């Protein structure tokens, strides 16, 4: 299958085009530290041949989760949890990454310091942000270079910035949460300012040789936010100092999105073509037809599976056409 | 959007899904559908097929592909294709039906085997005879002549077989018509036999039912149809057409690479650059791709070929409610 | 496969191990003849690989059908239409079988004469029917008679007694129906006497080269009914007469009956050691696998399947291993 | 059936889905697990199954299989063995570990290879040494050494492997056993060491806890095992065990006819016969075969050996609602 050709990024040669997508599993400790339960979810898409296994969303400090018991990254007492993770993936022959993240206003935590670009809600439920000040954004950048400076201490082979899903990143980049009127708003460069920063740091932090990715949310489906024009402006701004772009939508406000298999893969065909990066798609996809499909029409680089790795771990194995593709362990197996 | 209907002039598609027309190679040699032909479609109109597109059916009996291939060359043929119509039409699907006329590609050794040009299709066959334009013209005249007698047989739909490597394709193709007459050497002239071939069948198909081309969009070889060239003579034909069924290839044998939905960007592009409906078809055979073919505006109808012929009830696996199964298979529904 | 292995009986092979299981369409008109919708019906699957196609319950006389849009075979006029059904399954290469059959006390037609053995209704919803008297009965032993010399003419190649079920031979079967004190009740010989009548008659109408076929139902699931061990005592008194015995269960009166995979295999199982017959196994079996296990256990001689062949009509051709075993015209479809 | 509890003893298993024990290979020299085993077993726990069988765990470094088996003839085996059972137990899983003696089928060049008779399993195995009466209350010893370490490191059920043409297997079978003292000749005779085993384990396992045995009921050679000759052999053992666990062959190399379920009437006969619980194992995959051995009575359990290999979350696959998948994949409920 096209799906089973290796994809090398700069150093790193991820073994076939399966990506498994970021996906909390809200199993850490108030701590932020993994545990066995990780390392046996994550170990077991290994094992299930996935090419490149993308660790969830990873807080880069503590008002940065989402909840309270999501992975964090902000200290060394979870680096050495974390590199269990990593040494069990490799081992088993995937390709290891992480997600750096900070949820911005949509940190869901009653007790923490939640903050944003402008202080506006993310919705009904969800508590009002506070401001940050410029010194406050310099802290938070600073912040996702230690953990990247962490994560390749852990032994990651990827690292990839969250700025989709509403959050931090993402209520910068839009128009509709961003009000500033300083040098992190109003204008294109000005909104693209603090990604643009986060990378920077990152590469100070992080080899040269290994790959950066950046999620991001190329539709907001509302009048006046980010649309698929305005994402491929951004990408552009930072396309020399990232290799590959990781195509989601949505998430900074509730709107009434419709539902079916694709729904986001041509935002991911046309930041490919207009922007001439790699990318992944992502989102409803399930069967190796449609993600044959994808591959072969050239609207991505990989295909990201989220959902159906959960319910369906060993879905790469399934689509080998010789029993010495599978684990020794289990070749009698192949049918 | 599969399970919406699709409104092209007076008639309504129950859902999105057509059976790609198929060749069964059953008819007698006087091109007469048997009981074989009648179960064959009445049974994916059971399956819930929303539009059902009768295989290859000849203009003339030089046009077929083969000698047990459908005909509608005379007025004999109407009563026996009407049992075909007749019966999906009872089970609840629209019925079409493709008229044709294999020109160069006609394999069969007693017949007058005709093309625009006297050059092979390959090795095993024949060398055509090159038309005349009165000929022509009489081509042009059995085109018609067949729409009248499928409007008389009950068919919903037509569609003008211009794909395949086939007559039309024929003419299509600089790599096939070498002619320097007002049918060649230029593309005008080029796509001159289509453009009469839709303007007769409209003097003979009424003005509320709708007409679809089935196009070969990429002959794959330098020097013949590639998408550009497919959309020139979109745009010729547009204003008189309802729906673009885009295929590929056949005019002359050339290595593809074959996977799920190989065709779909052809019939994107098309759907996009002419503003004019089409189908895509091609090794789709997942609800999945389906979906998301008619979801992401690829195309407006998802054509089904072999999938239709190992698993004829896909449609009825596709539906959430035993409502919407023939209520005599109701306590089968899952 | 081993569900691909012919069977012979008599001068007739079944190509392979799969029984279509007689289904009731209620498409006739009130005339019991059938129509277009029957033809495209049985065709389908005999295009679909069934080795032996049993048609619906097809009653002996008028009052003897279930509902007024069942097919009959009571009038040498619908054999010249049942003959249209036969010849297209046959052409495509299938056996074909009719069920006979009348309805007893569970016939559901308001204006019908419902006969029984004894006047008790078959539930709160049904007609009292009408006690027979000795000369009704054979009445009703010759109309089989004659629905059996039809089906020789319209060219069946196997004919079925429908004894299952509920209606009339098994109301006469089972104690909780026949009340009699005839000699049709009263003691097993008596209970099982209309039943061998019945094949006596088909038999000098039936040629001694084609198969007979009983469906029975093996358990009425209630204190004082049948049970294995009586059907196995009335199948003793029949197996020197019939071919085979296609088994199923209730129908009596309506009862709780626990329903899974094969629940009906151990009575067909039982019957075929215990009585040295041929037996075919049905009821909810849907899987080539489930199949595969009873005919390599040697529970039955043929599967049955109902329902999965309504909803899976190419069954069968999904289990071939190569193209040349499938119908020429879709030679191209083998995957 | 399928979701229903088996009570066994004290010991509650959740459902009637058993992960068939299947050595891995991926041990250390020392018999040592590492995490190799324990996400392989893992995985299971969190796809739902019931009882999770460990693979063959020698009780002897002379009767594992291979050099890279697990091993249990050591207290410093209990340490590790025990994070096994702790993530499967976790995770929803009753843990069970199948104690076993490779006997003349060990298969590692330089170990001590042991049988009852001195005959080859075949041309590339060791000559075994005939074991005396004296080294014989030995391994039964080991044995129940075993079983005290099994208790320490927290397995809920043990079974006793004899079966597979193994150490006791080899006692049992007429056509491995040539002896004349009281370990053969007659059917008492060759059942003794079996029973002497099951005696030991169950002096050193908590009586709340059972005990299983795995037997080949068919040897398909003329003069071995048959299904009558196991029935004796059960009928002798059924007072002292909970569960035979029903599989056949590996004595010697013989041709088998390979089927869904065809070990499954063995199951079944000795389940009639003996009237002892019974599992059922072999080419069985799909829900449909499993519920019909259970709700007729076959056997009490179904043993997935190779379909938990590719297909681990079979039993969550079965489940009618998200409640019941681990929280943490509900999202994926379908
Ligand atoms: N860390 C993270 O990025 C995520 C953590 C929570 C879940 N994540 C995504 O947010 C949205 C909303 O999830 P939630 O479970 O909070 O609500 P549901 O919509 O699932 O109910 C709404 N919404 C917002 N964006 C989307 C997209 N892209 N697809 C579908 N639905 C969307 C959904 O698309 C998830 O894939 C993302
Ligand atoms: N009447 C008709 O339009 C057709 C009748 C014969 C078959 N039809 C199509 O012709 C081509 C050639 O089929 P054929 O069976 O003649 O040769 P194969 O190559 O399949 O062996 C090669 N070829 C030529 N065209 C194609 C396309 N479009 N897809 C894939 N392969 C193609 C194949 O795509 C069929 O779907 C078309
Ligand atoms: N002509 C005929 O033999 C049949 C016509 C009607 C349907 N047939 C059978 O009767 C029973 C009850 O039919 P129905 O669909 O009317 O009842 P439901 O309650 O299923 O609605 C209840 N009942 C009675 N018998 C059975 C058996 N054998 N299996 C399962 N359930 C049974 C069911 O097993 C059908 O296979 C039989
Ligand atoms: N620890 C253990 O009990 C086992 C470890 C190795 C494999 N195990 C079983 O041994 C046999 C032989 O396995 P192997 O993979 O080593 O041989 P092949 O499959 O290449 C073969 O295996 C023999 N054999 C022996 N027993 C069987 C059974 N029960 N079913 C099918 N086949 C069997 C049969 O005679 C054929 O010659 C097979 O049934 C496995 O389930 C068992
Ligand atoms: C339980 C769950 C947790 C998720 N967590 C993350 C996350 O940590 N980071 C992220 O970028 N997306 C997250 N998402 C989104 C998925 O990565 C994925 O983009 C989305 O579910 C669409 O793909 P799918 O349809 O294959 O699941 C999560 C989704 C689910 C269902
Ligand atoms: C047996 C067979 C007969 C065919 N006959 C026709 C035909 O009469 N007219 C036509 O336009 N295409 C014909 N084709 C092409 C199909 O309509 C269809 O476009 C092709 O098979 C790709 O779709 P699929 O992958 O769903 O089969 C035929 C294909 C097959 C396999
Ligand atoms: C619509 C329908 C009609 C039926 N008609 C008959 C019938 O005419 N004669 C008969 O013996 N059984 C009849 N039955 C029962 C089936 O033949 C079969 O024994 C039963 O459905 C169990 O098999 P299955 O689970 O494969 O469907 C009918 C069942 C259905 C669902
Ligand atoms: C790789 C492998 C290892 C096995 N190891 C054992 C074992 O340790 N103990 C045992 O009793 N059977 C062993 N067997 C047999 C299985 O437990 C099971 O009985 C057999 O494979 C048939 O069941 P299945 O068809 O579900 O796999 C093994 C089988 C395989 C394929």
């Amino acid at each position: 299958s096209i799906l089973h050709m290796p994809l090398k990024i700069k150093d790193i040669t991820i073994k076939n085009r399966i990506m498994m997508s970021p996906m909390c599993m809200y199993s850490a400790s108030t701590d932020g530290m993994p545990n066995d339960w990780h390392i046996v979810h994550y170990a077991t898409r290994a094992i299930g041949g996935v090419g490149l296994i993308m660790q969830e969303a990873t807080a880069v400090e503590s008002r940065g989760r989402i909840t309270d018991h999501d992975l964090g990254i902000w200290n060394d007492e979870q680096v050495k949890e974390l590199k269990k993770i990593v040494d069990i993936c490799k081992a088993n022959g995937a390709v290891m990454g992480i997600q750096l993240a900070h949820a911005g206003r949509k940190c869901n935590i009653s007790y923490e310091d939640v903050v944003g670009p402008s202080p506006i809600k993310a919705g009904d439920r969800y508590k009002l942000p506070r401001e940050l000040s410029v010194e406050e954004i310099k802290s938070i950048v600073k912040a996702f270079g230690e953990a990247a400076k962490r994560a390749n201490l852990a032994g990651y082979d990827v690292v990839e910035i969250h700025a989709a899903h509403g959050y931090l990143i993402h209520e910068f980049l839009s128009p509709l949460s961003n009000k500033r009127k300083d040098e992190y708003g109003n204008s294109i460069e000005n909104r693209a300012r603090f990604l643009i920063e986060v990378i920077d740091e990152v590469r100070k932090n992080w080899p040269e040789n290994k790959p950066i990715f950046v999620r991001v949310s190329a539709d907001d489906y509302m009048e006046g936010g980010i649309n698929i024009d305005m994402m491929v402006e951004y990408i552009n701004m930072i396309k020399d100092k990232v290799d590959l772009i990781d195509v989601s939508s949505g998430g900074l406000l509730n709107v009434d999105i419709n539902l079916y298999p694709g729904y986001q893969v041509k935002y991911a065909e046309t930041i490919k073509k207009r922007c001439n990066i790699k990318t992944s798609a992502v989102g409803l996809i399930t069967t190796q037809e449609l993600a044959e499909e994808i591959l072969s029409n050239e609207r991505a680089d990989l295909v990201a599976l989220g959902r159906e790795l959960l319910r369906n771990p060993y879905w790469v194995l399934h689509t080998y056409t010789s029993k010495e593709d599978w684990p020794k362990q289990y070749e009698r197996a192949f049918k």
